[PDB]
């Protein structure tokens, strides 16, 4: 269905828009702690391109047309836009957790009525939550208070 | 130097172009032979990845900031946007071809000045320009009809 | 629980006769762009055998009595029966996607009464669903036209 | 969510209890088919370990607290005591197949409430019923007659 | 020739038969030594699929055309019929040595024309024969006593 | 002869509640320096685990009992148990450390009476002193101020 | 020594049959290209393979081994080919022809091995069943019906 | 030292002796439980035989002359001539008990002088002791009953 | 077919001695091209310690009784005695080449008799000899002078 | 360009010409050290395929037409002719060391005009140097005497 | 020439000296954030090691003279003498900036006349100072504050 | 204790001093069996680094500081000077020797010190002459007369 097509595209452009935040972070990161911080993102980078991949090929197999060209993410993206300077690992740390906050927020929007629709579909939204919030509480810990 | 930086950083952002519009044509191609380009373009997607991460990281060893941001890749991206829905494999392949035929027609624009200042970065040019290269010629073999 | 585990055992005569016909259009498939279709059948084949193996033992698992007899799968499968000479890869194609189409509809149906008893089972045959539907999307993308 | 806190809790304890049972019965089983009992209640020790760090992790990620200190364990589990000393083939099968059993029956109980709140935990715990009943058949198989 | 393609599609039926037989029991044996037969007979199953492969392709190659449908596996079988239910573990090793046997015995007939016709089908044979009496060795060793 | 077997169980109970205490810290730890704490204690849960089993199965061949219940675990340990909520990194090293110290200094008492009997097990426990010193220094470098 | 004639004309077929799955490898072009393009690589190794394991066997019966440039140019039985871009139909039906007499020349060649050595019988057997798998995995492409 | 030639050139005797049985015991062991005991032969036997080969280069090594030859081994070897046809599960495991702790209390006898002398060699003979023992433990742990 | 199991008894005795044989000379050789002979009698060893269990399990799946003993090696080899102490490269090279021409020549003696029943059996024969004379090619390389 | 291409052309045939050489002397080399010389011209041939295979890919994609038939090497290569018959191994490594440098200062003068051309290829061809004259000492230097 | 083998030597001599230093680095690094420059240090060490060898490699195949003694490289090093004990994190992350800065340097003043004798060597440099930059920044942005 | 630490240092810069004398003798060796000598020098190298770098953990441990600096080594090493010129297979080989035999004298002779104080440390010197005294045979036996 058309609904069904629009919420895949609108989830997998802003799994795009994280993977594009995520190496730019990777590549424009200093401070202390910077080996992990360098790994982590790589890693959540490589997360993130194998479950927007995954996404693309069951929304083809859904007969879907995909749109994931740069200037269609960049119009229709829900992710804050990423300082273009050097960051502190403070701040870079701050905003790569509200960006999957908000990533993992959108796809818990459509959750029900990806599972209302298809619940093949709504097991690989269940792994993509599970991945991304392990992804968002291990970068997330390092600026715990206590 | 600011200039160095710029020309890197026109490089990186065709690159980052040229991944994601060659993802949206391995998700988004149908036709006569598709499985062989198929798997092609996802090999290309992964050494364009592979080279915009390398250039990331020697330009960054160089003390220059990098602007991998999806909105400045629209911005001043070089690759004319690739067309919407489902495509023949001919038009795909043609596409394909004369985007990466740009990419490298600016990789070899900016390789004076790259090795007029660092052989080091020189060397890294012309891997990437001979990987595109083969690539190009992989995929334009498809429709060559002789 | 009889009525599961007659569910069950449809579900897994219908992937054994899948993987018999793969298996036979696999060996006997002739013609245009021959080596795609001839992985791409070897492929699926593997993915049902490893699907129909998985259901057999979690069924063993609920304690049901497994009926994989090749009279058993002749005498109830629901595929229909393939050509036994050389074909053309137009006719293979369509053949092959029939019968996924088929199989995933039976799935289908079984779904809801499974996932009235088991969610963990209803668990695999979303998996199942999931790489079927991917495989018959690769696979009739060879025939498609537009 | 401190209820769900509290049955995650619940599940993690069993685990934990579990894999260190499993592990006393690995080093402690005498008998007939020894190798073979050896073997696979090494496996089961491993995947109840995966288990259980899967669970406290995706828990914990959910910003709650785990509690698998030893005198917890003692304190609140719910598997019944292993045998001190050397047992026998079929006793320590049945002891298993017992231990299993209760384990899956408290996540059986678990899944209501965890499917009604969070459905990627719900998919794991799934998953854990899977693994866990097939290990608990291939043990039972053992003892069983015609 | 014909007759050289009827003797390959009596051993390739009878190779399809095996599997599935094999599969069968593998899913379905209940009791004593039960690992280590579920384990064999899945090894037995993996060497039967490859040596059917392997003669399909073979026959394939010298220019005949394969019948691997399992209406004509069920109308040209060789092997007699598997009980229906579960088996102790005598009976299954007893019928599998049985139907092993049965099937080196087709192929040990079959041997005198291949020999004289082809020697290169010939030396596959002979690899499938004394892989298969290996295989045979190791299940009946199981019921032998001193 | 008895007391070596009740020495080796003393030194079982002492690694398996390390074991379960650091994995307890690999879950809990919240704090600056995230990722390096959260690979090292899982990698010397692993270790540790490693020693476990191999101890065991040491004293199995030599006859004795293992007692690696839960419940004999917190009745006999000699580690004191850890805190039950977030730690900062700097107080979650020093246990660690703490418990390390503690663990190796049993061991260090232990070592003569093995010796005084068995070679072949006080080269064991000498592997034990290696790799757990290892471990030790590699956490308390945390903290180390000069 | 005619056996070691025999083993040499075989060698000599070999290297020329790798020789041209190369060429055809960098010089085709058209349709199905990448597919071509692996296949006739894969049958270049397998052809390297059953050259060395040729060439091996054969030193071990103590004969002398003649594998230079100008010996496979002036003993070598396969047509020649052509030097410039080729369809890929005239790719597939070259190569078919070439390995059709290069697994000939085995056949013509299999009663008197095997007469006198039934362990190089074995390796030309096998040699004959890949290539034949080859060609068979080739020349499929331009079937008719 | 002479002595110390002499006593290496017994353990070396006896491995080589202990490797032979066991591979006899291998090709010719039938009965209940045949696979696990056929696999365990053969590791016992790649034991053996790594193990032989590190005591025959540390003894060359220290300039003495290995004896390895089959009459050498006949007419030096300690451990009694195994049966001569095939034997029952209970009596196989019964033999290949006794000839390893045979070989064990040959190693025991030796290691007073070797540890007397070399210590390095001394840590051989211990890693030789404790492999051979935990081989004695899964093969005598078969026939003991509660 | 007690002369076949004669025949197979004899090529067994004859490969055993000859992997025994060759561990003598890989431990005892020394001289000039050292390593080579080290390592390629190490590569001999393994190869015929690999046809020497393939011969044992193919007989045993004969239905005939194996005699791997070290008695009935040393009182039915015909293999000659090998030098007991060190000896030059060029005489272990000799007697190796003497060696390996022995077992080969037994091969090729059996081998009509052999093929008389089992055409199976003369595979393993076949192979036998091609990696047996391999091996004596390259040792018998070392010593010529031309 | 045509006289690029040419001038590719000749590296290529020299390139095919030193592989077919480098397996002459490999199956036929005798004498003193034969190992190391048949491992070591096993190595050349490797790499030689390979730059040979580098070569044509690159000159492909720079739209040159190959010519590697046999006729053609033969007819235009430049390495002397090699003769035939078993030659001594100093002889052998002389060849073989003058043909590599006859090699390598055919890319040395073609290098000129190829830096001038195409740095990309200029880089492959300083690949090529390094591991042409690296084999190229590591092979000479056998034979040197100080 | 004498001229290019001392260019070469100094490098050489420089590779190995921080190669030392930072083994020497890697063993006494204590301080916050100790992990991440412990892997680090040994990365570069590894790195260093592997640049040593290639450049000996390469100066023997141009036929020079190695001088890689320890007596050598303390006479003829350029790299600061690296203080002794333990030391911060901050203050080793500094010298062994300074130091890679050093090393890179004296590349960079000998690529001239390395490019200008032999360009397979200039690209050999090139790597090396891409590797060793790559390496420093990774280091340097450690302590880099913003 | 000071004395322990100083012992410690006084092995670990002889490690040192013999791994850089071995990549001298590794870059440097010309003459017969050069293949030979070049990777088991290389082997011994290897060998080496991972035996001091194990020395140095293990000595961090325990609270000490190692000095590994180019000039301690330098000015505290035991072992011999090595030629820095081209040197003969049979000169090197004895020089290589001669080395190995004083490293391990060394060792040998602190033995009795570290076995006094750790145990643990007196296995890893161990392991250490066990590694050593293998290369130094494996070496040495290409000289030998007899």
């Amino acid at each position: 269905t058309p609904e069904f097509g629009g919420n895949l595209q609108k989830v997998l452009v802003d799994l795009i828009e994280l993977s594009l935040q995520g190496k730019q972070a990777h590549w424009n990161v200093v401070g202390s702690n910077f080996r992990d911080l360098h790994l982590q993102l790589d890693e959540l980078v490589d997360f993130a391109r194998e479950g927007s991949d995954t996404i693309a090929e069951r929304m083809r197999a859904l007969d879907a047309v995909p749109d994931g060209r740069s200037d269609t993410v960049a119009a229709t993206t829900t992710l804050p836009e990423f300082p273009a300077f050097e960051r502190s690992t403070a701040d870079v740390v701050d905003l790569i957790t509200t960006r999957i906050n908000a990533t993992v927020d959108t796809i818990r929007r459509v959750h029900d009525a990806v599972d209302a629709e298809d619940p093949s579909t709504a097991d690989l939204l269940h792994g993509l939550i599970d991945g991304l919030e392990k992804q968002a509480w291990l970068i997330r810990s390092e600026n715990r208070k206590v």
